[PDB]
């Protein structure tokens, strides 16, 4: 059994969520008053901290936590770095609320011992297409319709015990108190993905992984292979091919604002971003977040983007980091996809990344093989918490997840 996940508003088997056809909520439905204003109860020896995420001291406590427990793959041989400056980027974009951001501290030495954050996005999440589809056949259509409005919910990310503490049930309280912020928000859904199995996923997707500087990446024992041929087999033009491309400025927001909400409207899962979210989460910043339009003739016409997460390596003594590129959002209106992201590979390439990472979300799926992207061994499952929502593919996800 699930001693936490079964007391909680979520689809309990693969099962339930095979017979779930219409979008929708799952608990009881309650009010702000209903909520608890005092913080969960916690052991006496430990308090509640709200760290201040755009506070360097507070953003490097954080940090370090991350870099020393959160996330590795199945063999211990990578860990997720997360910068700094990335942390704030991702925690605090427009109209983010501090109280989200949720942290244990040993309440002796303040030692951080935990944490988990919500950021606000407004998601379209109303029935998929296929769904509404079987709807209509059946004279369903407004049953089917009633929640496609977009709505504002939490998303989830970065929720780490440390590793001293593991497998005391600490993360149901972490996950039951930033729960208890978001709804005193009268904020009722939240969307978050694990790389485990949880309770139940709505989608699923493999990873993929493009190799930028393999001799790297077998040496760390990533990849295997004859490295002349293996260097030759992944090589890049130095320049990228598309003329006039360039890093995106502040003026270029509302066309690519345009572009990309015309393309994501085509999934049944995805965000909408006003001006002030576009240039938060794709102006380019330092060691972040690197994106790039196509403009011709005065105008935007395509773009991608793609952010960094370092990884450390575990094992080796050569190397003690990794610097992986990972795709983010983008829109091709006049280049077949493939060419718009050769251009990212190239980028990437040149600015000394080691590899470039993705999801098959999107239309990821589309220019795999002929970009040389490998299936890896991640898979990211898609969750929702408090709402009821039918399997979908991945490649009908559009919600980048950092
Ligand atoms: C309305 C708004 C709602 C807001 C909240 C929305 C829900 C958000 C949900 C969170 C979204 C997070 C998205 C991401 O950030 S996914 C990335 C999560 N982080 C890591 O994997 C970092 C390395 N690992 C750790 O830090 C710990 O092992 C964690 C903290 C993950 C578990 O700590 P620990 O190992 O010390 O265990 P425990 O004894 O305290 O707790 C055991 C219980 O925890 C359930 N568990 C294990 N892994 C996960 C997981 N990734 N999501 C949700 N639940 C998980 C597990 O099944 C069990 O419950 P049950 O099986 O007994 O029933
Ligand atoms: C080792 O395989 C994977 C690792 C990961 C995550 S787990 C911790 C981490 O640092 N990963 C990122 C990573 C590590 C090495 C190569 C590419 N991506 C995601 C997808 C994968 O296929």
């Amino acid at each position: 059994a699930h001693a936490f996940w079964s007391t909680q508003p979520v689809p309990q088997t693969e099962d339930e969520t095979e017979k779930i056809v219409f979008a929708g909520p799952m608990d009881e439905p309650k009010t702000v008053a209903d909520i608890p204003e005092e913080p969960y109860p916690i052991a006496s020896t430990f308090e509640w901290w709200t760290p201040n995420m755009e506070a360097a001291d507070d953003i490097h406590a954080i940090y370090e936590l991350l870099r020393d427990n959160y996330v590795e793959d199945d063999d211990s041989m990578f860990r997720f770095n997360y910068s700094e400056e990335f942390l704030q980027w991702a925690l605090c974009p427009p109209n983010y609320i501090p109280d989200w951001h949720v942290a244990v501290r040993r309440k002796a030495d303040k030692k951080l011992l935990a944490f988990i954050a919500g950021v606000p996005v407004t998601l379209r999440m109303g029935t998929p297409k296929y769904m509404k589809v079987k709807a209509q056949e059946k004279g369903e259509g407004e049953e089917a319709a009633k929640y496609d409005e977009p709505r504002h919910i939490c998303e989830i990310n970065f929720l780490c015990v440390h590793k001293q503490l593991r497998e005391k049930r600490l993360a149901p309280i972490l996950i039951k108190e930033a729960t208890r912020r978001v709804n005193r928000t009268n904020v009722w859904q939240a969307v978050y993905t694990a790389g485990v199995l949880l309770p139940t996923p709505y989608a699923s997707g493999q990873y993929f992984h493009r190799s930028l500087n393999p001799e790297k990446l077998v040496e760390i024992r990533f990849s295997g292979i004859p490295m002349a041929m293996l260097k030759r087999n992944y090589q890049l033009p130095s320049a990228p091919k598309n003329s006039g491309l360039r890093e995106m400025k502040p003026s270029d927001v509302p066309q690519v604002r345009r572009i990309l909400m015309n393309y994501l409207d085509s999934f049944d899962v995805g965000p909408v971003f006003s001006d002030a979210e576009i240039s938060h989460y794709l102006l380019p910043r330092d060691g972040v977040v690197f994106t790039y339009v196509v403009e011709n003739d005065k105008k935007v016409t395509d773009f991608f983007s793609f952010y960094r997460i370092p990884s450390t390596v575990i094992g080796n003594s050569n190397y003690n980091l990794l610097n992986a590129a990972y795709v983010h959002y983008y829109a091709a209106t006049s280049i077949p996809l493939h060419q718009l992201i050769l251009d990212l590979l190239i980028v990437a390439h040149s600015r000394g990344f080691d590899v470039c990472n993705m999801v098959e979300i999107l239309d990821n799926r589309s220019f795999v093989e002929q970009l040389k992207f490998g299936a890896g061994d991640g898979h990211l499952r898609y969750y929702f918490y408090n709402w009821a929502y039918p399997k979908i593919k991945p490649s009908q996800v559009a919600l980048v997840m950092l």
